[PDB]
């Protein structure tokens, strides 16, 4: 039958009814509230909104945090105020439907494996670029959550010793260098330094550096705004180097890049792919994985979460 | 029946006859020669020496390099002169027994999973500390080699951007910071700076910095030589931080540390474990893997390689 | 005659009447307000308070920012809201006395050269550890401010490429790794990870991590609190490595460490000195500078600023 | 009258007779031999060759190492086998003329200050890019050697913690990232990865990566060889970032870039200057130094050394 998927990210909540073939039948979006209690309210509003007109059997939540092996509790989140949050229990008692809670990028990996760019592969690795950087692991045709449920937390691999402060409480985490937030940071740095090379970018906002938004950077880069193009170059430096490290770790047939910015397709995927190829160890002597945009784009997580609910 | 395992590392070749329960029935050791042709000669000598007195059915090779998915060819090695080396074919035609070629640390992981510290677990990660740093992945009770056979090359994950030159041709690789060679480097740095704190260490060699060998550092640290103890501290800084990154990646129930220096047990494992716990993301909010010495120590690879031959 | 020195730091304003031999005759302290206009008010209050009972001829300001070659304007400050601030003009029109504006750590260097640990030397380098990290250069018995007045901004030398965000707008600046603020950061990190090793430290505050203050860390370290001792070790790692770089740059006869934490003397100077000696290039082949506490401690800047006013 | 200058670098020895206006009247070049005794022989050959036809009064040596405050002894050299080498005494007894020994880049700074790009300035900083990276400091119209003679060893400032091994015995030194040797390294890395983008570069040598020489990279970049252009970009990343750090340290009116590659002028200076401006702290709020090629190019050191002999 039909289930609902709800993707709860640091910035946005998105929900939809999803059928057995991963077709999205409805859309609901709302901003992620700042408190755990407000988030439960918003989840309920999202489920109610997306469910309009449809007979719904279960709810799958893709949550932006460390989710336990029982798929019920958000143990820890760097960019949302969740600490040992019993999300399954709270949502079940309010919506009156069975709920499964999965990590958001685990869910995106699953969505792409079933219905997107991972179809036909056995071993694929997903990264999502958004508020943070999430990971998802498909090995031997199965999602791998690890012993304690918290595998694929790629965003907190240390890429710069003693580097940037992260929401997780550590320093130098990959997500501080490769994420939608990092992209925005790169563009604001560059627009502040050389505003004369950011005219198009600034014109898409309110004209100020502070008014630069992720989607502006994408549109401006399409139009050839040098500062926007350079910001994507910097994002790709770190995203591609990290994908090369993931090739050393997992050696998959494909990497699948999701998150909101993956909606931009080759605009972001081409520099990431080129960077991956520059960083891949062993030069000419070893094979290279494909580097692919999430076919479902930013919706992969809600689709995968919906489908993971259906297999409950 | 009985098979032979041969572990070919950057420094040493070790072979032995191994029974069905992973008992080692014979030992042969020789230094790794500098050329690929000399290595084939040494493999043949090792097989002949270890095989004395025993009826042997197959040969498993654990090779210190990137091994292909067909388990026959060393694609690339950073510390041995192998480039697309058809090791299976060359050894088969000379010994007249079936041969399987596996990566050495893949083989160590398998040996520990079957006969050592990984028994009873479903998801474990092995690192070996030796000439280089090797990895091995057991997920869902199975060795995972990846799409192209070259998963678990943990030694070439970039831990320091623009860092130390590595034999793989890249910079900043984990193995330049955590390996037996790195340990020796740390001790020589420290003994050169403060020889008065290295009296015991230098006394175990020829009295010179250049004469410091890995095994001297271990023995000296047991005796409380401050420079040797400090060198183990530095090795553990990098080994433990990397294990914390592997927890972010794989979230296994256990890490198993092998390689020659794992022969030292808690001398090296205790600082590595303590370091792992200091670096593990998420503080009190998430569970910690065990950090264990390879029960087979430096012999895990030959045992695992022997057993992988038997399942051919 | 007598002049007033006023040291305006990121956290504190301190003023005093200073005689010709650098004796401090009065003390006034107030917290640094958050706005430039509030700071001018506070400077006036500090001058009035310190001046009680004394015939005062001039005012010297040691300001925590980039000061111009005319010694009148704060061009830029990372931790105070000053941008092209005409501090000399604003204070002169309100106090009715001649004013000279110097960088705070330039003033501290001068105070120590004239009246403190730099006496008898010709070439000394000062660093101050406080809200930020400041520098001061004495070469050939003269304070060196550079062509544009902004020499000795040692706090913004990049020590970690792509490292921690700094108030100056760049990343990886020395002051993010060595300063009083960094010390507090190190202690809060360590007390959060292992509170059982921070009992004494937490007991000196309100019992919480958030309640840890710099002075608590110092007192706790004196009492042997392991977390406090470890925090000083981490501060010294970065402070000493940077002093070794300054030896490569300037090769002075002495380094003088000032700022509020220098009030602690050998508690902080001993680990910094030991670290300096570990990092100094060239081992046994080259001589080492002295590493000394500011004899005037945190008051060096106000003394030096007072004296720089007198030579106007 | 006339003196001889001799510049002894890691790769090359160059000598010439120099008049009072810094005009070079003769040229002699020979490769730097591998032993200290062979170097003294080569110095004597260089002095004899350059002196042909000329009445010579003194010899100034610009030596690529840490030179003492007495200007007589090479205390330490990272790229030449000198340890406490009494160069003045050895050369004086063999040539029978007075000798002064200065650091090579100190001598280059002096040559440029007197006869080149530093004319008219009071405070300038020189870096030389060659076998290593050297520095020279002019402050208040005077060369500054520091208390122990070893100021301006900019090549061994640590730019990457735990970075590349340096000849000085430390890691992460600036000279491993910015020097002629680093340039060659960058080009060989890039030509090995993408030889199809290095056709012109490889054609100027023997066609192999191993045959790439510094001068080939320069010529190829002029012709628009993408790999050569990219190598200069990478050199400039590190050289410019370091110059921005030197602006924080010294705030001079000008930086002067010397060494053999400075012979190329704007080919290398333009990317270095642009990089400097990108990295300079404080954006629009503070003034920028000039970044200039050594007017004497690679000959600055021999000219400056000759002139420093004349002021003995
Ligand atoms: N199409 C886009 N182009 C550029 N940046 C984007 C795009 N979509 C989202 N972002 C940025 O990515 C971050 C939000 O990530 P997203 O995946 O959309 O939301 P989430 O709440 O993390 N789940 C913000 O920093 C956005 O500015
Ligand atoms: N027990 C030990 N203690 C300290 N270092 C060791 C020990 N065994 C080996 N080493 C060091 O580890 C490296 C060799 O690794 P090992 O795993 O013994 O050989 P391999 O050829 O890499 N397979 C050398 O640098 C040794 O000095
Ligand atoms: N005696 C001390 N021990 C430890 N930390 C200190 C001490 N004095 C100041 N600090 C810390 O240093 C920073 C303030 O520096 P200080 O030099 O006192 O003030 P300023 O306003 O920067 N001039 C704060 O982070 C304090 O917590
Ligand atoms: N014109 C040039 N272009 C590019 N690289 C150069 C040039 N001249 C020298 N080099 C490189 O710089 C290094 C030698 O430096 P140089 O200053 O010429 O000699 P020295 O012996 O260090 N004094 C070598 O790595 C050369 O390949
Ligand atoms: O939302 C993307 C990712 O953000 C990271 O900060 C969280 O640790 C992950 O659990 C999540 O998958
Ligand atoms: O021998 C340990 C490891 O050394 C590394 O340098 C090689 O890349 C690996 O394949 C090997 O497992
Ligand atoms: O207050 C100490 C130092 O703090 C730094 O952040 C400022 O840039 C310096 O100008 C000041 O000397
Ligand atoms: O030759 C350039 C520079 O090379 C460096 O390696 C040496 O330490 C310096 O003394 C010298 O000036
Ligand atoms: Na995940
Ligand atoms: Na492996
Ligand atoms: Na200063
Ligand atoms: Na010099
Ligand atoms: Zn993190
Ligand atoms: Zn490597
Ligand atoms: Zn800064
Ligand atoms: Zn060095």
């Amino acid at each position: 039958g039909l289930t609902i998927g709800v993707d709860i990210g640091g910035t946005k909540i998105a929900a939809g009814v999803v059928d057995e073939e991963g077709r999205i039948l409805s859309t609901f979006k709302v901003a992620t509230p700042p408190t755990a209690e407000g988030i439960v309210d918003a989840i309920c509003a999202a489920v109610a909104g997306a469910s309009e007109g449809h007979d719904v059997e279960a709810v799958g939540i893709g949550a932006a945090g460390y989710v336990d092996d029982k798929r019920a509790t958000v143990l820890f989140a760097p960019n949302i105020d969740w600490r040992h949050e019993p999300l399954k229990d709270k949502v079940e008692q309010r919506v009156g439907l069975p709920v499964v809670v999965e990590n958001d990028a685990n869910a995106a990996a699953w969505g792409e494996y079933r219905f997107g760019a991972g179809q036909g592969h056995d071993d694929v690795i997903c990264i999502t670029l958004g508020t943070g950087l999430g990971g998802g692991i498909i090995i031997g045709n199965k999602l791998r959550r690890g012993r304690f449920g918290v595998a694929a937390e790629f965003g907190h691999i240390r890429v710069v010793p003693d580097g940037l402060l992260c929401g997780c409480g550590s320093q130098g985490c990959w997500e501080q260098y490769a994420s939608g937030r990092a992209l925005v940071r790169y563009a604001k740095q560059r627009a502040n330094a050389t505003p004369e090379n950011a005219a198009v970018l600034l014109g898409l906002g309110d004209g100020s550096v502070d008014g630069i938004e992720g989607k502006h950077i994408s549109e401006a880069a399409r139009q050839g705004d040098p500062v926007a193009v350079d910001s994507f170059r910097e994002l790709a430096r770190w995203a591609g180097a990290g994908l090369a490290d993931l090739a050393s770790l997992f050696d998959p047939s494909a990497f699948i890049v999701g998150g909101g910015v993956s909606d931009e397709g080759e605009l972001v995927l081409d520099p990431i792919r080129k960077s991956f190829r520059r960083w891949l160890i062993g030069g000419e002597w070893r094979p290279h994985a494909q580097v692919l945009a999430a076919q479902l784009g930013g919706k992969a997580g809600l689709v995968g979460a919906a489908d993971l609910a259906r297999q409950g």
